[PDB]
This record gives C-alpha cells, structure tokens and sequence, in this order.
C-alpha cells in the first residue's frame, strides 16, 4: 500500500515495468497502463496469472476468480476483470481522483534520459514527478553502470600502469575520471574491495584511492549503489519574515565579513536563500562569515562531494573554534582535524549523501550547480532547518549526466535551485571577483553574468587569445589537437616564465598527450572546478557542443590569478575573449 505519485491518492497497486514501481492508485495505474508498453501491475501480490506455466502478465488480459489471478484461457467461470471501467483492481478501490493529463508521468517512466528534453520535464513537471524522475533517472544512471564489462588486470606492466582484459559481449565504459571503478581481490569462496580506482590510455595508467602491490585477476567493476525513495520535496515551501527569525546578530563583526551583514540579514528573513558566487567572488568565505555573524547559530554545511565540504572546513579551521566543529564521515580520505561523526556539535561538515536525520539553525549546501533534484530532496529529508542557504553558480559545471546524448542541459535544468537562479534571479549575488585578471573578469561578465561582475585586479596584460583550428584526431571516446599542444610548444620556448602554468583542456586525452610533451600539469575543465593557478594554458581542441559549453568556457578562464593563453577552435568564443590577440608562426 502507499500514495499514487499523481494523486496521492491512498494505493495498493505499483507499476512492476516502472523500474521504481511507484504506487499507482486504480485511476493513474489504469490511465498509466492504457497509454504506455507498461503492463505489469503489482499489489500486496504480482497481477500475474497464478495458473501452472502461463506467462500472462499483462493486467488488461487478466481477471480475479476465487483470490488468484488469471487470464482469458485459465480464468474460472466466475471471475472479473483486473483493468476495466478506467480503473485496475485493487484496495481503496473508491478513494481515487486521477488527473486531467498523465503525459508527463508517462514520460518520465519511459523516457531512456539520452535527450536533454527528459531533463527539462524533470525539472519544470509538478514536485511529485520531480521526486519520482530523480529516482527513475539515478536507478537508469546505476543500471546502466552493470551493462559495462568488467575490466580485468592480465599484467602488471609497471607501478600505476597496468594491462586490462575486458568481458566479451559487452560494453567498456570512458577512461575518464567521470568513470570510476571499485578493484576486487579473488578470494576462496568469494571477493572483498581493494579501494577505488579511475583510468585513463597508457596498457592503462590508473590513480587508485589507495597503494597495493594489486596482481593479475583483481578486477575493477563501477560500484552502484541502491538509490532510496525519495520522500521530501527538492525546495521547502518558501517564506518571507519582516524581522530576521530565530538567529541573534552578533553586535561586533570584523571588517573581513562586513561586506556580507546585509547578505546575513537577508539569510534570517527568508526560509531559503540563493546565493551567486562568481569564480573568486568569496562564497566559503560568505558561508565561514555567517556563523561569526550568528555565533549561537548551529550550521550544518553541506555539498555533494568530500572536496567541496573540505574546503568548507578548510575556511572554518581559520575563522571558528575546533572543538565548536565535527566532520561526519561514512564507514577516501577527506580532512581529518575535527572530531569525526559528532552529529550534536554545532558547526557540523558533511556530504549530503552522508547526513544524519537531525535540525539546525541555518543549513548550508555548497556547490549547488553540482546538486541533483535528488540531493536536494536528501537534504530536506535529512535536515529540518530554520533557514537554507544555497551557494553555487548556475554559470558553473553541472553534475556530469553520463546518459545525456541529445541536446544540451540548460543551467535554468540542473535543478530546482538553479531553475530558480536563472528565472527569478538569485536573492544575493557576490558581484566582485578578487581572482582573475580584469580582461578575464570583463569577459565572463559579458560572456554569462549580465554585465555585473567587477574586477578587483587590474588588467595583467597577461591574457592572450590565438585561433588555431590544428588537426582534430579521436580515439575512443576523447579528443586529441597536437598541434595546438604544439603551437602551446612553440609559445613555451619565447616565453618560459609560463612554465609555471597548469594546461586545461576540455579532454583529459588532450590533457594526456599534453602533459607527455610540455609537462605542465594538468586539469580537465571539470577537474579544475574550485581551483586556481596563477598561469592556465587553454587550449580548446575542437568546436563540438562540449568544448564550446558557455559554462565550461566560464570556469576554465577563470581559473588564471595572473596570466592565460586560449588557444582557441571556436570563431565565437574567440571573439567573445577581451584578450590580446597573438597571430600563428
Ligand atoms: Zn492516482
Ligand atoms: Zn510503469
Ligand atoms: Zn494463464
């Protein structure tokens, strides 16, 4: 038993082809399997036919005789159908309203999440269907993880590089660090975990979450993991007050967090706030500086990946006492100078898929262009809070949607809060960048800020610009330009200060065959999210929808302190970047 998804509605019946089974009521269930391929209907038993080797399943082909199922052929003299009079049979058989359109409900259960118009319904159906879609969407995201071979050590060619066996009949998934594995050890009478691991072309160099001396028959599986029902909406019925509620002003703050009182004050006025922190524009610091503002406050800071938590923590060790702080850690190393899993502490860091069920003055979640409608449901599931603060950038990275074919994902389609974001604006917006170099900041802020985002530093007179289309060469799911990597070469030797530069690029086999014959470390664009470097040498590679992702072009500019070189696939990103020109030798 449990609550139709469109009517919500008091149900014993769940759609057995949806791959979540959601309880449909006797009207949606019917409307449901009338208009879509999903026929199989389950109750507290399956709607299947209970005669001895029949393989009828379907519920419109099915009728009750005694208290067991049956088709046509099995059924005895006395029965009723299953699926008649717009409803499929079963409990509170009165108690059902339906809805004037299934469409969307339909859509989201049979949509394969390939075409970016499965992530725009997603995100503007009714909350319900948001929930049931974030489910529908992450198990299809985890199923699809299996249907790739196993890889398989055959020789230890050297240490951090390794010769893989892949499963026939099957799929090899991207050697990217948007793939990572777990290894095994082969064990008696089964196998244990021997860390996780990420790959990349040599033969395969990998980066493992632990050092072993691992040997051939260990085996790498990407490990999913069982996606929960979703219950709490991804935004909290929203509220306006008229004074700041139930956090208390410190009377002295420092001039560091003074820019940022007003912001604070907005914060205790509303039940949730957004906030837009350009590259550089100060959001830790913003997140740190609001418990010095509410000193009583207990805040929950929150963000999808350890990384992003960290550097929470980090901010926090300078600014809030130790033992006011916990991070909460699940049974790869995250930071480790607060007293771990202490859930009544008051400064409490942790990732959201990690949280406890508990309550706090102001929660933060950070890095929300990386949050799914499925984390912000967790985190209302989890943490019941006065007030919710959510920092991130809707010009930034989205999570990474490894399904998604057709179409490109809009930043108003990451998720409930960049929706928001982007259609009634932010309620707070950090506009001064301390980063980049103006001619950088000048170009972001016409590029995707709308002309409100000031720089702090001057120019450098250190950004340059060169078109140079080279050659565009594939292997399997990557891209390679040696001669941009070349022109990068011939750039290096005239101007050898740049040899403190980290080399971005939007292919982490760009970045291969770059780090091989520069040696410049590098980043892919989406590896290089939160991080500066004083010199960033760009070079786009090709003019695909990727490489020319207005979002990932944003982040990868503004990853430069001092100095940057693009060099440039795109006509109209060229043209777009304030730069000093350079012609080609
Ligand atoms: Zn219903
Ligand atoms: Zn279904
Ligand atoms: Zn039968």
């Amino acid at each position: 038993v449990g609550a139709c998804v469109l009517c919500n509605s008091q149900t014993s019946l769940r759609c057995g082809a949806c791959i979540r089974r959601p309880f449909l009521c006797c009207k949606c269930c019917y409307d449901h399997v009338i208009s879509t391929s999903h026929k199989l209907v389950l109750s507290v038993n399956p709607y299947v036919c209970n005669a001895p080797g029949c393989d009828v399943t379907d519920v419109t082909q099915l009728y009750l005789g005694g208290m067991s199922y049956y088709c046509k052929s099995h059924k005895p003299p006395i029965s009723f159908p299953l699926c008649a009079n717009g409803q499929v049979f079963g409990l509170y058989k009165n108690t059902c309203v339906g809805s004037d359109n299934v469409t969307d409900f339909n859509a989201i259960a049979t949509c394969d999440w390939t075409n970016a118009g499965d992530y725009i319904l997603a995100n503007t159906c009714t909350e319900r269907l948001k929930l049931f879609a974030a489910e529908t969407l992450k198990a299809t995201e985890e199923t699809f993880k299996l249907s790739y071979g196993i890889a398989t050590v055959r020789e230890v060619l050297s240490d951090r590089e390794l010769h893989l066996s892949w499963e026939v009949g099957k799929p090899r998934p991207p050697l990217n660090r948007n793939y990572v594995f777990t290894g095994y050890r082969v064990t008696k009478n089964s196998k244990v975990q021997i860390g996780e691991y990420t790959f990349e072309k040599g033969a395969v160099v990998y980066r493992g979450t632990t050092t072993y001396k691992l040997n051939v028959g260990d085996y790498f599986v990407l490990t999913s993991h069982t996606v929960m029902p979703l219950s709490a909406p991804t935004l909290v019925p929203q509220e306006h007050y008229v004074r700041i509620t139930g956090l208390y002003p410190t009377l002295n703050i420092s001039d560091e967090f003074s820019s940022n009182v007003a912001n604070y004050q907005k914060v205790g006025m509303q039940k949730y706030s957004t906030l837009q922190g350009p590259p550089g524009t100060g959001k830790s610091h913003f997140a740190i500086g609001l418990a010095l503002y509410y000193p009583s406050a207990r805040i929950v800071y929150t963000a999808c990946s350890h990384a992003a938590v960290d550097a929470l923590c980090e901010k926090a060790l300078k600014y809030l006492p130790i033992d006011k702080c916990s991070r909460i850690i699940p049974a790869v190393e995250c930071f480790d100078k607060f007293k771990v899993n202490s859930t009544l502490e008051q400064y409490v860091f942790c990732t959201v898929n990690a949280l406890p069920e508990t309550t706090a003055d102001i929660v933060v979640f950070d890095e929300i262009s990386m949050a799914t409608n499925y984390d912000l449901s967790v985190v209302n599931a989890r943490l019941r809070a006065k007030h919710y603060v959510y920092i991130g950038d809707p010009a930034q990275l989205p999570a990474p949607r490894t399904l998604l074919t057709k179409g490109t994902l809009e930043p108003e389609y990451f998720n409930s809060v960049c929706r928001l974001m982007k259609t009634i604006g932010p309620d707070m917006f950090l506009g001064t960048c301390r980063r980049c170099p103006a001619e950088i900041v000048d170009t972001v802020s016409a590029l995707v800020y709308d002309n409100k985002l000031k720089a702090h530093k001057d120019k450098s007179a250190q950004c340059f610009k060169m078109f140079y289309k080279g050659v565009i060469t594939h292997d399997v799911s990557s891209a390679i330009n040696r001669p941009q990597i070349g022109v990068v070469r011939e750039f290096l030797t005239r101007n050898p200060a740049w040899r403190k530069a980290v080399f971005i690029s939007p292919y982490n086999s760009q970045n291969a065959v770059a780090s091989k014959i520069l040696g410049l470390p590098t980043q892919t664009v989406d590896s290089s999210q939160g991080s500066e470097y004083d010199y960033v040498i760009f070079t786009q590679t090709t003019e695909t929808a990727h490489s020319c992702n207005v979002n990932r072009f944003n982040v990868a500019i503004t990853r430069a302190k001092v100095g940057i070189l693009c060099i440039m696939s795109d006509r109209d990103l060229y043209d777009k970047l304030q730069f000093t020109s350079l012609e080609i030798p």
